[PDB]
């Protein structure tokens, strides 16, 4: 009725359509479970093997987000420096809080390639440290038990930031922000979950996790480049160089 309400509505379709699992099927499919026999599989394999695998996994993931983007609300009526800006900036923020839906808390697991399985899954990758903050991130987003429109709404909050460094209509993004701020706010008194806003993790500790993430990958695309065929090309021209 009051628009805001309308928008909510928007977002969640968006999030809905742009996602390529649902959460009842990575639900139940947390009993089938990687043996070591398949473990094993996967930690012989070489590490360039295991980077094309991860690389496609990841370009998949940012292409279902740039498609989030596209469907948001008003996201295309700004200037493509922006849609550049803010996508670079915030897409694999989303692909790692989308990323706490395939996670299992409890065998500390995640959900990759038809199983669950644990970290020792990636060894041949050589990035431990990291792999293993990805796995902690999600450990703690799986604490908040976020639920599909939470997702979705924080998601689309994550993505809409007027903070981000060379936007040429700030005014323009702060407008977006704030409707999805309203959005977001409304939604969780709707359904007394407000508690949650204190339990969100800080937006400093998101993009630390990403640039580190996002380096080892451009270390990666360096040494051994995969060919993704581009959703946005001015943005592929942007990150792969
Ligand atoms: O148009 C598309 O289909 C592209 C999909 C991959 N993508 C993005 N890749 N990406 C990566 O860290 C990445 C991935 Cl995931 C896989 C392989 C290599 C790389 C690093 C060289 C960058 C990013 C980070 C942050 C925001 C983004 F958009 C992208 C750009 C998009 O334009």
């Amino acid at each position: 009725l009051t628009e805001i309400e309308h928008l909510v509505q928007s977002v969640c379709k968006s999030y809905r359509e742009t996602c390529q699992l649902r959460l009842e099927d990575l639900l139940r499919q947390r009993s089938n479970i990687f043996s070591r026999e398949e473990v094993t599989g996967y930690q012989r394999k070489s590490m360039w093997e295991m980077w094309e695998r991860c690389a496609h996994h990841l370009t998949e993931a940012i292409q279902y987000v740039v498609e989030f983007a596209k469907r948001l609300s008003g996201f295309m009526e700004l200037c493509q420096n922006d849609q550049i800006v803010l996508l670079k900036a915030g897409a694999m923020e989303v692909v790692l809080v989308r990323m706490c839906r395939a996670y299992n808390a409890d065998n500390r697991t995640v959900f990759f390639e038809g199983k669950y399985g644990g970290m020792e899954l990636f060894r041949a990758l050589g990035c431990s440290e990291l792999i293993s903050s990805i796995f902690d991130f999600s450990h703690s987003l799986s604490a908040l038990h976020f639920s599909e429109d939470e997702i979705a709404l924080y998601t689309a909050l994550v993505l809409i930031n007027a903070h981000r460094p060379g936007l040429q209509e700030k005014r323009k993004v702060e407008q977006l922000q704030y409707n999805l701020e309203l959005a977001f706010h409304h939604h969780l008194h709707k359904t007394h979950r407000q508690s949650i806003l204190a339990k969100l993790p800080p937006k400093g500790k998101l993009r630390s996790l990403c640039s580190q993430h996002v380096e080892r990958l451009q270390i990666f695309q360096h040494l051994h480049p995969i060919v993704v065929q581009a959703a946005f090309p001015p943005l592929y021209k942007e990150l792969f160089s």
